[PDB]
């Protein structure tokens, strides 16, 4: 619908012109405007300043009213670090005056989608899942794990069924009944198979121990092979945006979405900044923010090289740290350097997790093929079906990439052949 | 050094903002000012100023317009001496000039110009700045190719003060060939009183000549303003950085932006890009094995290139146009170059051209003939050295491509080994 | 065109009935008739008529047999003329000569003869048509060789119709060289009284100069009579059609045409296959480079073809000889061409033959030696010609391979690049 990409491309525009404004507030250049550094900080004091339950509470316990978070120039042939303080109200007038008067939580959600997406291609969060009660190698179910609790629509979606998993455990082992009914709703929505679904129907209408507990482990470690319905989108730093509003691109007449060709253009016509540590690769630091950009933290190495052209190599053979730069940092040995996130091919993202057999005529050594899924099929159910998956199961068949002059999908590129946190 | 980097420096700033305060007049978005197309026609109005006028292109409604306006000389001059901080400033209107030239040596071969001369037509690679003015900038002069001053000669051949340009143009191209011989014939071509045929056949040997020992000419990365004008609009100040048209600058700025065009129907935006990559970085008569090496990806010849010029007619239809990144990029980078490689010394030699059979085995034996059978007044004496040169001869010896990170030239790498952009055509195959 | 189609076509139309008609004489299968040793042996009988005979070979209880059968020469002479509807039919004779012709070229280097006629062995590519007859048709004087043409005139040097026949073949050979000076040579030849050692080292001189500056010489596709009669037997009817033989008709015909050869133990089929073809499309002294891209699969030198002469000698036991089908198909076709490519016009040049340096690289620096020195009363204005060709200089400006199915010649494909077929053996390795 132009609709649904008129009112996505409302919110970039958005988020576009708030950026704008706030770089020239800050009287930063064009060049430190597009350092994703910069980009980080921006975007960390609007959520700041709408962070109602910290606003509440410094409210409560009594500088409350003012934000911050380093900003970094570049003075006399180096860069120069700055703890800025500015004023909430103001912060929140400038989103609104750039959001039309509106307090837009959707462009808010948005930049927080980015910032999880981030966090999954830079950190493993083992720590949180063996203490919650859950395995550590379930990290390919923990999308959005960073995110908050009430978190939006777009969010929701965003979330992986081990994060709505972690959630569920914290407050079985913690008017919220009505919240615990609600993200239930969420987590059986995500399941395909109705035999997963229905088990969380058993722990849904409940008043929780271990059995239930059990319940939600057993069904997050069915979801390493009966994968759930994650939601993919790409959430671009604000810098971008505001870049491309400020260039004369308007994505309100456009359109715009994040699971289409749209982001994969933009960044085609984009040139972000980062910081480098001494020892540091930048097609290194390039690959991160890559991943980070289109979600695909979790995805194959495969399927990521051949859409980007260049290895997506696994991240501990990775020569860079995370994008962020602490306190404790020398910036005397900090240099700037522009983030390759360009990328050969497109492809959709995924909200998903004839002829059928061959009678033999000649009489040659081979294998004879057939689809088992399709022919097959037709507690003790998921146990039963977790057992006749292979990992060398087709999915997404007839699905491909696409070139990016292809501005529709008409003629996809299906390729011939992978964790980016393996051992 | 500084000093030269200083001024350097100066006039891209100044270019830089004539641009931005010409992209504002005209209203254009960012990415509008950007297109190569709208660069070269506010490059064209300036230049004609010292009314005026050509095709500016905008995105409207979901397709590319064109229009022609137009702006008196006279406040296109004013624009420009005042963007200039005060001063007349040519040498920053002879670097538009000097980047229009190496589009024009990448993009056309001009053989009807060499024809009508007397000149060979399969001397391109001496023809470096030949669609550049006579009397240009001192900058002009010293990018002009050994052909271009050769062809312009003999168009004066072809009111004393007719005497002295004649003079300053022996001069010019004295000053470019690197051996004694060669220097001692411009100094009889110019000695001689009321020139004709001798002097004629005189400047075409030597130009011959010029294709082995091949003469010192400048190469300087020029590149289209919407390029300076988008630097110092972001942020950059060429007069406190410097700025260097033959060190690394000109590769890093490129790294840093981004250049649109259009693009026609049936053509590849891969191919419109090596051309402009080609002309930003006076490139048309490199070797394409160096150009390949330095740019990472192929530099095909230009024959085999599936893209008209640069320039869109007013005779075809926008209806049809779309809109490309144009990839200016490279692999690594390298100092361009004033010489023309090694023409003289001959101190001994060092190699390899015939072998000795060492097995009784059948093959053919292979030696060097052209090389061994060259040992068997200042025209002969340049015949005997021109003789004497080898393709094989090595130049440069010593140095190398670097890495965009290597700012200092600490670190150059040598490369291991098509080398004619103009060697593919429909008569030659080359 | 629609009548010289007419022509050809009943000629080949002759050719066919005699073979069909020669064929049930002898009591051949199909198969056998299509077996190119009996289509060969056939061919001989009819030209040695104007006793006759040769082997021909059965397939009796599972093995090849030999049998040398004998025919009154006047019993072929009738059938010849009763199958060329009552006419005596030279044409179709001198077809049949042209095809053993292009064979001969394509299998045998005749090396021996060279020498004897005090030629240089190296002149392969201006002998075709040299086991042709002299005085052969006027189908004959067109597809022999300038080579050919000297060899023949040496044979004179070395009753006054020895006068008229000498005058013919000057003049024969003077209509194929494509310069007016080598024309003005052969002019001279012919107009000396008492011809001796200066014509003798003239023709020589002007054979070399055929290698560079090539004369035309026409090319025609000549297929064994088989191929002829299954077609009239299969119900094409040539004179309805017409029929060319520089056209696409015998592409055309050969793709629908599937013809045997005996193969002996050691030999590939596919190479012999190879060579049939290029005898087939007067292909021997083809660039192999053209060659291959017409027929889709690599054509290889002679030297390294594992097959014999299509002819099994009388020698050689049939207890071990083996039937193969002849691959003569093709992925393309091309006219076939009467012009020896450019010599003359000299209309500028247009390419490139050096470089200059733009970037400060080591490397050697690449130009055109030969070329570029080149530039420093009949007899040297042919050698000053051939002195400015080049191997890189383009002939057939704009004319390209075709499709089987484009019938019309309306979509030329120029295809984008071992050359010399006889350029790979024990002495040389061209
Ligand atoms: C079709 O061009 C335009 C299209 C729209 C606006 C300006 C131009 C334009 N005006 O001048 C030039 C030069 C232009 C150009 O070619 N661009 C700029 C915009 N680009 C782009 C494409 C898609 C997305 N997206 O998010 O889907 C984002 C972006 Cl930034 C593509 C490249
Ligand atoms: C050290 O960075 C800076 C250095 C100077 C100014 C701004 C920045 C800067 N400020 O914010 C970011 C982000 C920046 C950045 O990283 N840049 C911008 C300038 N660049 C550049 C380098 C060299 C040439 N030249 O012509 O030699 C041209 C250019 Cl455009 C290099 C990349």
């Amino acid at each position: 619908a132009t609709e649904i990409r008129a009112s996505v491309g409302k919110m970039i525009d958005g988020i576009g012109r708030f950026y704008i404004q706030m770089c020239t507030e800050l009287k930063l250049s064009d060049y430190e405007g597009r350092l994703i550094q910069n980009s980080l900080t921006i975007e960390r004091m609007v959520l700041s300043a709408f962070d109602e339950r910290r606003n509440k509470y410094l409210e409560e316990h009594p500088d409350p009213k003012k934000t911050g978070g380093p900003i970094y120039r570049r003075v006399d042939g180096k860069w120069r670090r700055e703890l800025i303080l500015y004023d909430k109200e103001e912060i929140r007038r400038i989103w609104r005056q750039a959001n039309n008067g509106d307090d837009a939580t959707a462009g808010l959600t948005h930049m927080m989608i980015w910032h999880s997406n981030l966090n999954d291609a830079t950190y493993q969060r083992t720590r949180a899942l063996v203490r919650t009660g859950m395995d550590p190698r379930m990290c390919s179910l923990m999308q959005g794990s960073t995110l908050p609790r009430r978190s939006g629509a777009a969010g929701a979606a965003v979330k992986g069924v081990g994060t709505m998993v972690m959630e569920l455990i914290r407050m079985i082992k913690r008017r919220t009944r009505i919240a615990y009914e609600r993200m239930c709703n969420i987590l059986k929505g995500k399941f395909q198979t109705a035999a997963q679904r229905t088990m969380v129907d058993q722990v849904r209408e409940s008043r929780p121990g271990n059995a239930e507990f059990e319940d939600l482990i057993f069904l997050a470690r069915s979801a390493l092979i009966l994968r759930g319905s994650v939601a993919h989108k790409s959430c671009l730093p604000a810098c971008v945006y505001g870049s491309a509003v400020a260039s004369g691109y308007d994505f309100e007449r456009e359109g715009y979405s994040l699971v289409g060709i749209d982001p994969f253009r933009l960044l085609q016509n984009s040139q972000v900044y980062s910081l480098i540590r001494p020892n540091e690769n930048p097609a290194h630091k390039s690959q991160l923010v890559w991943m980070a950009c289109h979600s695909a933290a979790f995805e194959d190495l495969r399927v990521s090289s051949f859409i980007r052209g260049t290895k997506v190599v696994p991240r501990g053979k990775l020569s860079t740290r995370g994008v962020q730069i602490a306190s404790n940092e020398n910036m005397e040995t900090m240099e700037s350097s522009t983030l390759e996130l360009r990328s050969r091919y497109w492809a959709i993202r995924t909200r998903s997790g004839g002829q059928i057999s061959i009678q033999p005529t000649f009489s040659v050594q081979r294998n004879l093929p057939f689809d088992r899924p399709t022919i097959m099929a037709a507690r003790t159910e998921i146990i039963r079906l977790m057992e006749s998956a292979r990992p060398e199961d087709v999915s997404f068949q007839g699905r491909g990439v696409f070139e990016l002059s292809d501005e529709k999908a008409t003629s996809p590129i299906v390729p011939s052949f992978s964790y980016f946190f393996g051992d």
